[PDB]
């Protein structure tokens, strides 16, 4: 259904592009202020080949890098954007969508907790080096692993979190690279509340230390309903 919030990166360049926002001045599609001390190209870098291929009507993807100088509020591992908008993110029924994948480069660390695509309260999200399964990429609803799977390199990770923000659940659409989004976890309770600038668009690490992780993104935007279920284009399905 109709786009409420548009994360494309499109208009995102360099790095230097996402410097343009302040609280002042709150420009753009993403708030960019989650961050260490460091230049914004130690964490955020934009390139065609960061987004997922099947994604046709996006130029380009994100890199989002965690070093131990990536120290906002703490001295966790954090690069996260928020998006930026003056619409409602949290009535009604609304699909919030990204792809995600790791390389083997800068490969994240199984043995420690990550929580990645994230709401403050963490009502729903995904995490990685946890659990049964620390080398699977899981996706939670109110505090509980619903779903998961091997993060396998190089593999793009498609998902939409449909979040019913009247009844207060959240279920999730699933698939690989250029496949259909599926309904692979029907809704379940959670609180969902937001309050439209608390979704975090990139990774935490709670333990902090060296080499540095990067996780790639791509094809972020959040719709009404009915869901889009093809990437891109379709073609790669």
């Amino acid at each position: 259904g109709r786009i409420v919030w548009d994360g494309s990166f499109n208009n995102y360049t360099t790095p230097a592009d996402f410097d343009r926002w302040s609280w002042a001045n709150q420009v753009g599609t993403y708030q960019w202020y989650i961050k260490g001390s460091g230049p914004t190209s130690r964490y955020l870098n934009l390139d065609p080949s960061y987004k997922n291929p099947a994604i046709t009507s996006e130029l380009r993807g994100l890199k989002v890098t965690i070093d131990t100088t990536a120290t906002w509020n703490s001295q966790m591992m954090r690069t996260e954007l928020i998006p930026q908008t003056n619409a409602n993110l949290g009535q009604g029924n609304l699909f919030y969508h990204f792809s995600i994948k790791r390389t083997n480069t800068n490969a994240p660390d199984p043995t420690l907790e990550h929580q990645v695509m994230f709401f403050e309260s963490h009502f729903t999200e995904l995490k990685y080096g946890v659990g049964s399964n620390p080398s699977n990429l899981g996706w939670y609803a109110g505090g509980t692993e619903r779903w998961s799977t091997p993060f396998t390199a190089d593999t793009w990770f498609n998902f939409a979190y449909d979040i019913d923000f009247t009844a207060k659940t959240v279920g999730l659409w699933a698939s690989t690279n250029g496949n259909p989004l599926v309904k692979v976890v029907q809704n379940v309770p959670a609180n969902t509340f937001t309050d439209s600038r608390d979704f975090h668009v990139g990774v935490l690490r709670i333990v902090n230390r060296n080499p540095p992780e990067d996780w790639y993104v791509s094809g972020v935007y959040i719709e009404e309903g009915p869901i889009t279920t093809q990437i891109g284009d379709g073609a790669a399905a």
